[PDB]
């Protein structure tokens, strides 16, 4: 079961930001609202926006920020990379304990998809190795954020900016730096070749075992390097020794050595499913981390 | 297409914990009432075949420990309604949303806010199977977690969690304490009926495929509803009801494909198979997206 973090602490931070005829979402923390800077663009701007030039021509009053029924007055603005920081005269009393983090490819996070400052849905995503995310985002979703929650603390890792022609998604960390080679201009952009997140496939195979499904297992083993040669051939990410270590708990819990599971995955890559399924899926799933699998079996 | 849950914040604001002795589970605090599974009053020994009426007569308001976080909520009345306990408390929950209690039909989906000790752990989308089980992710201490949909301002609570079956699927009640399906809250082995495929949701999924331009499977024929239902049953698909036909109305109107024409297309897929083709990038027909889920995601 793909499980998202409860979204309430983030919902209390979502607001609507309008500049001209463009509306998207912002993240309101203490007295600052964070949003994608392309809100300040028009059509004649989209293709090669000189953002510093476009922004110097704006006044605080060109930014309409709405939290529910209430307008928040903008008293100052600045730009950090691809994010605009709007200072407002009110502090958000619902601001959670938080930090900004930049996540690594292969890590997972929850997305709170919003439209016109209103939360619409929540789901789990992974940062792909090619730094896209396979999200569900429509017009008006920009400024939706991705996050993880640990104890009382919300770690914001993603703010949404764009869709690629292939239907995957691209965005920034909360410092406004893109994940991947993408640019906030209105042009058709391709990503690099994606690969499958191998440590996550292995965690999901252990999950299938824990839950009684183990038809894909075999009596064989493999060395780490020989597995990695096969993985790379099938556009799977290499498995590191730290990945093996990270998988220890699941290996212990099931009594299946990591390199034994690697041998099973090799067999699946070479043979296929035989038209069968694992945990319901006809495809190998790679957006559960070892931590995810552990926490949901704990 | 992915399972998308509703934002959980309005339900998070309603979760509490309810303890009787050492048995702790979750409760739902709306206005000045806390709702929770009645088996909270059972010792791990009453659970074999509890006499719930006799167990409740031995309890008093002061035997129930209700906490929102570490803050005790004083209980001032208690009653049992089917398989749920209603604990009247002396504080109205200031975070009570607009809400209603609804009893859903098989095939309908809902979000579950999985909770432990009154604390939310995660949120995910579930479908009520035709055999009245859900495939949840529930561990010990999850009972009293609820399932819900949100429409406009309003939370429609439809599920409260009570138990796991031998097979690992999950069973529970509506918020009036009436179980979905033929289950009882006793620690006995109970079997669900054989499961079937949720036809109305597969049809919704075929409509979504058409909306996205994937329409190779549309054929020139049509069928009656009765003929389709009789065929569908031979493939372990649910028969359609009139309400199913109606809730496909909007997708039929969006695509211009009559419901019964889509039924004829599905019937051909059932009888002839996919012949190696995929739909929406899948050789498997998906049955856990309702017609409303398709509208939610695509708009
Ligand atoms: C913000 O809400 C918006 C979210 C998008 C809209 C649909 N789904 C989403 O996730 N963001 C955008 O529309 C950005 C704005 C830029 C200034 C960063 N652009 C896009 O997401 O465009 C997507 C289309 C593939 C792009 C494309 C562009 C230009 C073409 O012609 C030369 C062709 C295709
Ligand atoms: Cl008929």
């Amino acid at each position: 079961r793909k499980m998202a973090f409860p979204s309430g602490k983030v919902e209390g931070c979502m607001v609507q930001v309008t500049c001209g005829t463009t509306t998207l979402n912002g993240l309101w923390l203490d007295d600052v609202v964070y949003c994608p800077r392309h809100v300040i663009c028009t059509s004649e701007d989209m293709l090669n926006p000189n953002y510093e030039d476009l922004l110097i021509r704006k006044s605080n009053h060109n930014f309409l920020v709405q939290a529910g029924n209430v307008q928040l007055r903008v008293i100052g603005h600045s730009m950090q990379n691809c994010v605009l920081k709007l200072k407002v005269d009110t502090a958000n009393p619902k601001t959670p304990k938080y930090k900004f983090v930049r996540i690594q490819p292969g890590q997972t996070f929850s997305v709170l998809a919003c439209y016109n400052g209103s939360p619409s849905g929540v789901y789990q995503c992974a940062m792909r190795p090619n730094f896209t995310i396979k999200g569900s985002f429509l017009n008006g979703s920009c400024g939706s954020v991705g996050f993880n929650i640990d104890y009382d603390c919300v770690s914001f890792c993603y703010m949404h900016h764009m869709e690629l022609p292939t239907g995957v998604h691209a965005g920034t960390d909360l410092e406004g730096n893109f994940y991947g080679p993408f640019v906030d201009r209105q042009t058709a952009q391709a990503a690099g070749t994606d690969t499958t997140i191998t440590v996550n496939v292995l965690a999901w195979l252990y999950a299938a075992v824990i839950n009684g499904d183990r038809w894909f297992l075999n009596r064989f083993t493999t060395t780490l390097n020989d597995f990695n040669l096969v993985a790379m051939k099938y556009n799977y990410e290499p498995l590191t020794q730290d990945h093996v270590d990270i998988l220890g708990p699941l290996s212990a819990q099931t009594g299946i050595a990591v390199l034994d599971m690697c041998a099973s995955l090799k067999e699946l890559l070479q043979n296929g499913m035989n038209g069968r399924t694992i945990l319901g899926s006809a495809l190998l799933e790679d957006e559960f981390t070892p931590f995810d699998v552990v926490r949901q079996c704990s």
